[PDB]
């Protein structure tokens, strides 16, 4: 850990080990499942099977190594000829010290010599123990390294052990509460350590009295290389002579993986035991990596119950689907939100103490000179949670900062990113949360200080920490601000973000956070998210009630507004479905009005309830010709202008031809069409307000209600709401509902305009039988003396009007004659004063304004 | 990268030494008709054209269209009534090929800018009035 750094840069001797691992161990590399290993470090995971020559070099490092200090984790396998590795699980009832008197020492000699007497028979009795105080009181190891003699009898000798009675009696003799048990059934099957080896968060062993015997065939301490003695693969030793893989690995190679095991402890157990939080983490394992699996299997074996029971296998068809591809927009950093939100404190110490060892081994490692580069990364690390940098469309980076509350901040920004000229809140952050963090590093070097040490390393301390304090202004200088937030920018960045901003169109951005139309019943965020909003409307969400007054007000103020049901269920359908800013279904609305009608009101009342970034004011001058500017939005709208009112057909060409936006318009008087063609047509829906209000009118409406905040949100969660009825009943496709008078009033408009199509209409109509293969120019003529007695009594002749007619709404019902004419079928002509045969087809008490029946 | 230097086609899933920035993010898989799309595609394009030989003609004009290089210097002319699966090969074709070698021109530069096709392997028009 920092504490193993620390160490590393502390001793000018242990250099040994690691450059004879890097030049001569490392050329003799050995397999780590392989059982040729010798020699282990669970350290890294690393498994070798070097000679004796390099292993009594090791040792005497080792040696070294423990008269200066510091700690190991070094493992041993046994082999076929070893020593004896006997560890005792001596959990005493009290933490009262049995201390090893030397009769107990000999009598348990005598035992275990009693023991091996019944074996292969043809010796050094050597004694270690724990530092106690710990539950579970202490062990004991002792060796007996003379003899080799791994085999079955080794299995025998363990039996007969957990069976003999005078080493019970000799525990009890030191007050130990259990006789047996305290034996490990696989002590002699499992690896063990060389001394000065320490356990996780454990220290290491230290010895009492090392003391040596002989064994007859005919009658039944700091002055050695202790390490080596105790080695057993040690053939030639001096004092003593010859008488889940996955897991481990994934997490003893990856800090980052260490720590989310860490954290992983604090999630509730909800987490692993119920399908969705589990899915979940599993989705932000794979966004993180799908080299993770081990650490998701650890995560599905922490509820054993479920991962018997197809946990392990729900995994895989999980974690491996989710490592094909994953749809879950999540991130590490709804992991910290969540532990954050259960166990804010011990998060709070676990992300401080990650901050300290990435700044102390920092100092540790360059003599504590900072720069740029590590005060960015520590940076990064602490507050990487709030910013993110993306290259603008000119090659400039751009900040954003994730809003939270309680910092100064206008109306309507809660929970969403905003962009800022200058990192700022990074550029005050920098200056005062570092200095804690720092101040934690002054006060470690302090705390070793207090400590008594070697006098070389206590002055390479002072110069560390006179070079550190030279390094404390560089926290507030300027330019070095200036650098540091240069680095940021390179860290911080997020390739393919910009692009990626309010790209669904099923989020808008709220008052009071973020709300999403996703599926019924939407659900408005109101915490952090991964979400990234930039775009939103000043108004808040406001969950949908029926029983409030404006609620009710609003509601009896649109029931006055438009005195039929159907159509203004219709119609208020459309301008609720009008919020989604994706892809519409490219239709156009024309509305009349007379002036104090309100219907000028409902425009500017939605225009400002949807706000300027989704809807924004279109001019009669560009569709009777800024065209730029309406793409983007969700809906647009315009004024009534004169009386004079014309179009281009081509401009609503490309306007009933991206666009994602929803296009009305209002007036006072009929517009003026000039096409024919039913591709303009179809797109294309009119309606005329039939009441006016006079001085009955609201002023208040006007000017009150117009700017009243609460009318608006009403207004807001009104139409939420029906677009949720409208998704539950439709699914969004608006052709569906039912529109009686404004499929009246259209063909109506469509008559007094498209005098070709009231020609069809009426001249045109389809015989139930019959063909009408005599229809050619004949019919030309037919329609031009129509025109005659219509519109103009010029002759009007033209095939290309034909051509149009087939690409109008008698694209239909066609055919192609083998001459590929423009003949008819089952049709007749009416001339004047000719009748259409009979079979020729032309050619609730208020409660359901709030909430009308899915089939009224 | 894509390369038709030589049938068959072949797809550098790999380091290459070929420089090229300009690309379209289709990905590429060989032809067979096991997919339902392709099937689909098929008899969708046979219906849109009953005929044989001009269906095959415009097909490998189009399956030419993908090369940047020079061409035989030829122009095709294409009418229907529309909704007619014209406009929508039209968009496909424009879809699949991607801004950097597809571009749509205005009816206004040929009724008369025209220099931006170049760098395009293939354009095209919309109908307009």
């Amino acid at each position: 850990t920092i504490q193993l750094t620390a160490q590393r840069k502390y001793l000018a001797e242990v250099q040994a080990l690691e450059t004879l691992l890097t030049r001569e161990l490392s050329v003799f590399l050995t397999e780590p499942g392989s059982k040729k290993t010798n020699i282990i470090n669970r350290i890294t995971g690393k498994t070798y099977a070097l000679p004796s020559t390099e292993l009594l070099r090791l040792y005497e490092h080792l040696e070294q190594c423990r008269k200066q200090g510091a700690l190991m984790y070094f493992l041993e396998r046994q082999g076929t000829y070893s020593g004896l590795m006997l560890d005792y699980d001596l959990k005493l009832n009290t933490n009262a010290v049995p201390p090893l008197e030397p009769p107990a020492l000999s009598r348990l000699c005598h035992r275990i010599f009693v023991h091996i007497k019944n074996s292969s028979v043809l010796i050094h009795f050597f004694f270690t123990l724990k530092p106690e105080v710990v539950q579970g009181k202490y062990g004991f190891h002792v060796l007996i390294p003379g003899l080799k003699l791994a085999a079955s009898t080794k299995k025998s000798i363990i039996g007969s052990l957990q069976h003999d009675a005078t080493v019970q009696k000799i525990l009890h003799e030191q007050g130990v509460t259990n006789p047996e048990s305290c034996l490990d059934p696989h002590s002699a099957s499992v690896p063990s350590l060389l001394y000065g080896s320490s356990k996780l968060n454990h220290k290491p062993y230290q010895l009492k009295t090392g003391f040596e015997l002989v064994f007859d065939s005919s009658d039944p301490l700091e002055s050695y290389n202790l390490v080596s003695e105790l080695s057993l693969t040690n053939e030639q030793g001096s004092l003593v002579r010859p008488v889940d893989h996955s897991l481990s690995i994934l997490m003893l190679h990856d800090p980052e993986a260490r720590y989310l095991h860490k954290i992983l402890n604090l999630l509730p157990p909800e987490y692993y035991v119920e399908y969705p939080l589990w899915s979940n983490v599993v989705f932000a394992l794979a966004n993180t990596s799908a080299n993770y699996r081990p650490l998701a299997e650890w995560f599905s074996q922490k509820c054993p119950e479920k991962w018997n029971t197809g946990g392990k296998e729900k995994l895989e068809k999980l974690w491996n689907d989710a490592s094909h591809h994953t749809e879950k927009k999540i991130t590490k950093r709804s992991i910290m939100y969540w532990a954050h939100k259960h166990a804010p404190q011990q998060y709070k110490e676990i992300v401080e103490q990650g901050y300290f060892s990435i700044l102390a081994e920092y100092v540790y490692s360059y003599n504590g000179m900072l720069e740029h580069y590590m005060i960015a990364k520590v940076i990064y690390a602490m507050m990487g949670n709030k910013f993110v940098v993306d290259v603008d469309s000119n090659g400039k980076y751009v900040w954003f900062e994730f809003v939270l509350p309680g910092q100064p901040m206008n109306q309507g920004e809660i929970w969403k990113w905003r962009k800022e000229v200058n990192p700022d809140e990074l550029h005050i952050y920098i200056s005062e949360n570092f200095s804690r963090v720092m101040d934690r590093i002054t006060e470690h070097i302090k705390y070793h200080l207090s400590q008594p040490h070697e006098s070389n390393i206590l002055n390479y301390y002072k110069k560390l920490l006179k070079a550190f304090e030279r390094s404390k202004s560089k926290i507030f200088n300027d330019s070095f601000k200036k650098g540091v937030i240069r680095q940021a920018e390179f860290l911080f960045r997020q390739r393919s973000f910009i692009q990626t901003l309010d790209t669904n169109p099923h989020l808008l951005g709220v008052g009071n956070g973020v709300l999403s139309i996703e599926t019924i019943p939407a659900k408005l965020i109101n915490h952090f998210h991964e979400h990234p909003i930039h775009q939103y409307t000043h108004i808040c969400y406001v969950p949908f009630n029926p029983e409030n007054p404006w609620t009710k007000l609003l509601l009896n103020a649109l029931q006055d507004i438009i005195p039929e049901l159907d159509a203004r269920l219709w119609i208020m359908f459309y301008l609720s479905t009008a919020i989604f800013r994706g892809l519409k279904e490219a239709l156009m609305l024309l509305w009349l009005g007379g002036g104090c009608n309100g219907k000028t009101f409902l425009m500017r009342l939605v225009a400002m309830v949807l706000g300027d970034h989704y809807a924004s004011k279109l001019n009669i001058s560009l569709l009777t010709s800024a065209f730029m500017r309406l793409k983007g939005r969700g809906y647009g709208y315009f004024e009534e202008t004169n009386k004079s009112e014309v179009l281009n057909t081509s401009r609503l060409k490309e306007m009933v031809n991206q666009m994602t936006a929803t296009m009305v318009a209002a007036s006072n008087y009929n517009f003026i069409i000039d096409t024919t063609d039913h591709g303009t047509w179809r797109r294309l829906r009119h309606y005329r307000s039939k009441v006016k209000f006079c001085h009955k009118e609201d002023p208040r409406f006007i000017h009150e209600y117009i700017m009243d905040p609460d009318c608006q949100n009403a207004f807001f969660s009104i139409l939420v709401y029906f677009w949720e009825k409208l998704q539950k009943e439709y699914n969004g496709q608006i052709k569906k509902v039912f529109c009686p008078t404004i499929e009246s009033e259209t063909e109506a408009y469509r008559k007094s305009q498209d005098t070709l199509h009231r020609f069809i209409t009426e001249r045109v109509v389809e015989s139930p039988s019959a063909e009408t293969v005599y229809n050619l120019s004949e019919v030309v003529t037919a329609y031009a003396e129509w025109y005659n007695t219509n519109i103009n009594v010029k002759r009007h002749i033209a095939l290309e009007l034909s051509q149009e007619l087939e690409n109008s709404v008698l694209e239909k019902y066609l055919q192609w004659s083998p001459n590929k004419t423009r003949i008819l079928k089952g049709c007749r002509i009416l001339h004047k004063f000719e009748t259409l045969q009979p079979g020729e087809s032309y050619i609730e008490p208020k409660n359901k304004w709030w909430e009308w029946s899915p089939n009224p």
